[PDB]
């Protein structure tokens, strides 16, 4: 990623250095207003609130190389009480405090545009879950996070397309579908099994039938044509 | 809006002319090669898509003053197979091709930002109105857009808050087109008062209700329109 690895440079350049934070910890929190600008280089993360009752709503997942700010880059306030959670097993971030990015951004219009698209690509990659699901409800859903993470983490073996990752749970993978508990989850996975779509093999999802999950996903299918062409035309 | 005016005299500094269009017009479409940075000055319009039958989908609305591009900044193309459909009775536009939006912006940098905050505050619309549909269903998404409607358009009066937009507009905004599902759910906030009709016109009877069912959108009214979320609260 040309354009997220001239980010890092310039960051550095600056002064601005790596920091590491394991699973669980929180990159930012919903009830800090120190808000921030998070340049996720390497990992997996996801937002979420946190209800005064303690449910935890699962909102955004994002991986490295993005950019997740939680204030707004003219008032420096919350943009939602949100927390930012590693879900690999260590994440490398950037964290410049929001009053400070406005300076970096103002003196390289290159980057200030870098951060400018990584918005754009967040509001239609909800656009599209939102499409997909209005269209073919939890199986689209689900049918779109298999896909992505298809796009991103397959390897091709014997088994098929093999998601390469480490603990690949069935309740997060619900939850990057908007699904909260594991009922319709499992009956859909149910289903995809039957047909044959899927296998669960050595910790990992296989994928089998990828032209079903293009079948039931078509909003993010298009989204990852068009914003990400070059991951997707490996498996198309 | 003190931002979105200044944007719109640095626009015209920069010689660009408004547009008027109709409702239905498209001010962009999903079939055209080049992509735009819409700024909406006055109007309401929707986003909308199409899937392989022809059935339309209305995706977003936006209201003016606002900022919608159809393509990435940097790469210029496509962000979805998008259109951009005329909802009031007339909308007045600047239209800007992309390449020309980064020119613009560079020489500028508070209007950089205020596109750029812009762009936020669309991003955590998206996430509220997840939320508030991932807790309360569709009662949360129909509260929601209410709830934005009671905001941007209402005034307090001994009737409750009227909603000061013509009735035509205002039906459809409540609401796939005329989902059945949709028209029951807002049917039954009426039968319970909570929007009632009076006088040829609609107010809001109670705010708390549509609150208490969109609260993720309400906390964003907040955080990104405090001024307007404030005339109510
Ligand atoms: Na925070
Ligand atoms: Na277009
Ligand atoms: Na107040």
């Amino acid at each position: 990623n040309a354009q997220a690895e001239e980010f890092k440079k310039y960051l550095e350049t600056n002064g601005i250095k790596p920091k590491q934070f394991h699973k669980k910890e929180l990159i930012f929190n919903q009830w800090d207003p120190q808000e921030y600008c998070i340049f996720l280089y390497d990992g997996i993360t996801k937002l979420t609130s946190i209800s005064e009752n303690g449910t935890i709503m699962n909102l955004q997942y994002y991986k490295g190389a993005f950019v997740i700010m939680s204030g707004f880059i003219d008032t420096e306030t919350s943009v939602g009480y949100y927390n930012l959670e590693v879900i690999s097993e260590q994440a490398t971030v950037y964290v410049i405090k929001i009053n400070e990015l406005k300076e970096l951004l103002s003196k390289n219009l290159t980057h200030f545009f870098y951060v400018f698209q990584t918005l754009q690509k967040q509001v239609s990659y909800s656009l599209a879950k939102f499409n997909d699901f209005s269209i073919n409800g939890k199986l689209g859903s689900i049918c779109g996070q298999l896909l992505i993470l298809t796009y991103v983490y397959g390897k091709e073996t014997p088994d098929g397309i093999k998601i390469t990752l480490d603990n690949l749970t069935m309740q997060e993978l619900g939850y990057s579908s908007g699904i909260a508990h594991s009922s319709a989850v499992s009956r859909i996975i149910s289903k995809l099994k039957q047909e044959k779509v899927i296998v669960y093999k050595n910790s990992c999802f296989y994928v089998q039938n990828l032209d079903y999950l293009k079948r039931y996903a078509p909003k993010l299918d298009e989204w990852f044509y068009l914003a990400c062409p070059a991951t997707w035309g490996k498996l198309n």
